[PDB]
């Protein structure tokens, strides 16, 4: 579908992003996504209750969600991470924020 992704799907994806503090469009096969999930949930202990992780490969409309996410930011890759309104981007971006110390600042409201 790609750029044919509907307003409705895109609106729905925005709703999903807003549903939990931590949003990750993931792919179980994607190493960077496994890294991101590991970082958020294992290393940084983000409670799963505070996250929505969409395994796009496990979703029948996972492709359309990816397309929606691409419309929303331009990002074509997984993982696609949002935290508290912030489009973090992919794993390498998460990594930069982790090292920056900014990820912790971003996550502060999450643990609260
Ligand atoms: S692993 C799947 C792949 N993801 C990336 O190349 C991520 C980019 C990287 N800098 C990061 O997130 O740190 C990908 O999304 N390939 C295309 C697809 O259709 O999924």
């Amino acid at each position: 579908s790609h750029m044919m992704v509907s307003q409705e799907t895109v609106a729905h994806v925005k709703d999903l992003i807003g549903q939990k503090e931590v949003f990750v469009a993931a792919k179980t096969y994607c190493p960077y996504s496994k890294a991101t999930l590991s970082t958020l949930f294992q290393e940084l202990n983000v409670p799963k209750s505070k996250a929505l992780v969409l395994e796009l490969d496990e979703m029948s409309n996972g492709s359309e969600i990816q397309d929606a996410l691409e419309e929303i930011s331009g990002q074509k890759t997984v993982p696609n991470v949002y935290i508290n309104g912030k489009h973090i981007g992919g794993n390498s971006d998460l990594e930069t924020l982790k090292k920056n110390g900014k990820l912790a600042e971003i996550l502060k409201p999450v643990f609260q």
